[PDB]
């Protein structure tokens, strides 16, 4: 093959690596195998990779307004002054309580507030667009989140509440340090780390308790 729909060799696409970040590369090649069609990709870190159509993005941001809680996306992380691609799932699309962000729930469980400038679309999602994610406890979260929508439980924390905060397996003394939309950051208090949380989380201890 040459073209599957709008995807057409030569453009330029994103591509997923086996370390799960995203990478800008040219799209060299489609092949039918299977019942399904494999994509060719040579990053432009000079590597080559075949991948599912689930597996590659588009080069551009969403129109707003096509996305929908549920939609399969790709997303910038700020690693301190690195930035990676990572993907995820809306959340949230954007409105006033939201300060006009999306919610993008990752892969790997952390959620993050972007902008529709930060996004970017993945070309074929399956059907039910969580069935790609290879970590259980977060498919079966983001299937039961998706599915209930718009009943979300969450806790109500205001800042400088204390609560236990759970942490590989054990309960932490910790702080609520600042709230934003769907998403509390605590502060561990032993060991000093912050991290965002989205607040219908049941590490958070009231959420725990609430869901039994
Ligand atoms: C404050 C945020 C930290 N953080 C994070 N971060 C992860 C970082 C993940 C990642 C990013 C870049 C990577 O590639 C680097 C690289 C790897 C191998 C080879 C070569 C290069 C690899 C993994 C991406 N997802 C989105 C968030 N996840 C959670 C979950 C609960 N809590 C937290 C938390 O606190």
């Amino acid at each position: 093959l040459s073209k599957d729909g709008d995807l057409i060799v030569s453009m330029r696409i994103l591509g997923k690596k086996r370390t799960k970040t995203w990478h800008k590369g040219t799209l060299i090649a489609i092949q039918t195998v299977g019942p399904g069609k494999k994509y060719k990709v040579k990053f432009d870190n000079k590597g080559k990779s075949l991948l599912s159509g689930n597996h590659i993005a588009y080069d551009y941001h969403p129109p707003a307004d096509k996305l929908y809680v549920g939609s399969r996306v790709v997303a910038k992380y700020k690693d301190g002054n690195q930035v990676w691609l990572y993907a995820g799932i809306v959340a949230e699309t954007p409105n006033v309580k939201n300060k006009l962000r999306f919610l993008i729930f990752f892969d790997d469980g952390y959620a993050s507030y972007v902008t529709q400038s930060e996004l970017y679309p993945i070309c074929r999602p399956l059907k039910k667009t969580w069935e790609d994610i290879e970590d259980i406890s977060c498919r079966d979260f983001i299937e039961e989140y998706v599915t209930a929508y718009p009943n979300r439980p969450m806790v109500l924390l205001k800042s400088g509440q204390l609560i236990k905060t759970e942490w590989e397996g054990t309960w932490w003394k910790s702080r609520v340090e600042e709230v934003d939309g769907s998403l509390v950051r605590i502060l561990f208090l032993d060991d000093k780390r912050c991290e965002w949380i989205y607040r219908g989380s049941t590490r958070l201890e009231p959420m725990f308790s609430m869901k039994t």
